[PDB]
């Protein structure tokens, strides 16, 4: 139930978190992540003010007549280097301790699936680069993101080998719908979510927000987050972190490498956390 029954959280803090993840009430957890979770890898949120028109570049209508513009600012915006946050490694922990149900990402970059989480761990919400497709119908050709690379740095046009059509990177232009996979998989999956991780997302973008409503009532959700964000709209369930009648909402504040590295800790997991992030960002560091 809500706030009138008996909660699952001991104590609203990351400390009872920690210790509800650690009992047997505690099997499935669910993580809903945004383009915070990849600022430290530096990946820049391009909806961060910081970082015919603009929105057009997005538009699945213009890019098919004119995909030279998204092509181009695909080059300049593409990453230096893909090595994981600590926050991506820790997903990949929740998996190695038999903990993650899955991965619901609002993030393009692949760092998901290069820390360690396979397809069937991931519903990537709003597409990926990881793979492309030619958009004919009749054909749709897929092609590795090696291969999109290698157009993409070279300025020419990504066409399809078998009958030169345009290759599209698999992202959710605006106008296209979301995947089905995330909708089939949203059904299924907040049956049996015992813990809803919510990191690095403010939750303005829908429908990926109204997942948290999504959650039984009983479940706790624990935002890692650089504010707090999920509350509901006192002008336009939500998020309750702080009112007499919170009862499963807590709230770390901070960057999510940070509030990771704190429920590793809390959890005796510092060490693994420090051994595998270590490694593997040798192991990308060394690629030859
Ligand atoms: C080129 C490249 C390759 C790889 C592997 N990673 C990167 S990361 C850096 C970056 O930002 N690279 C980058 C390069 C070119 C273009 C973009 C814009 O990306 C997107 C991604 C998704 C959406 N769609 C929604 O938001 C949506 C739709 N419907 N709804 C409801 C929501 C829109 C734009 C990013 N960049
Ligand atoms: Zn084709």
């Amino acid at each position: 139930g809500a706030s009138g029954s008996e909660r699952l959280l001991d104590e609203l803090t990351l400390e009872g978190v920690a210790r509800y993840m650690q009992s047997e009430r505690c099997r499935r957890v669910i993580c809903l992540v945004g383009a915070g979770i990849s600022t430290s890898a530096g990946i820049p949120d391009f909806r961060s003010p910081s970082t015919p028109y603009p929105e057009a570049i997005f538009e699945i209508s213009y890019f098919k007549k004119h995909p030279e513009p998204f092509f181009a600012l695909a080059k300049e915006l593409y990453p230096g280097q893909f090595k994981p946050t600590i926050c991506h490694y820790f997903m990949r922990l929740l998996k190695d301790k038999g903990l993650l149900l899955r991965c619901y990402t609002q993030n393009i970059d692949t760092l998901e699936r290069i820390a360690g989480l396979e397809q069937e761990d991931l519903v990537e919400a709003h597409g990926t680069f990881y793979t492309s497709h030619c958009v004919s119908a009749s054909c749709r050709h897929e092609y590795p993101l090696s291969w999109m690379k290698e157009k993409i740095f070279s300025e020419v046009t990504p066409k399809c080998e078998d009958c030169q059509s345009l290759v599209k990177p698999d992202i959710v232009f605006f106008g296209e719908s979301l995947p089905a996979r995330f909708f089939s998989c949203m059904q299924s999956d907040f049956l049996k979510v015992d813990l809803l991780l919510v990191m690095g997302t403010s939750l303005q973008v829908q429908p990926f927000a109204s997942l948290i409503s999504k959650a039984p009532l009983s479940t706790p959700r624990l935002l890692i987050n650089k504010e707090k964000a999920g509350q509901s709209d006192p002008f336009l369930g939500g998020m309750d972190f702080d009112s007499k009648k919170a009862y499963r909402d807590v709230a770390w504040l901070g960057e999510c490498d940070q509030g990771c590295l704190a429920l590793a800790e809390l959890l005796g997991w510092k060490k693994e956390l420090e051994d595998l992030v270590r490694r593997e960002h040798a192991s990308i560091d060394a690629q030859s």
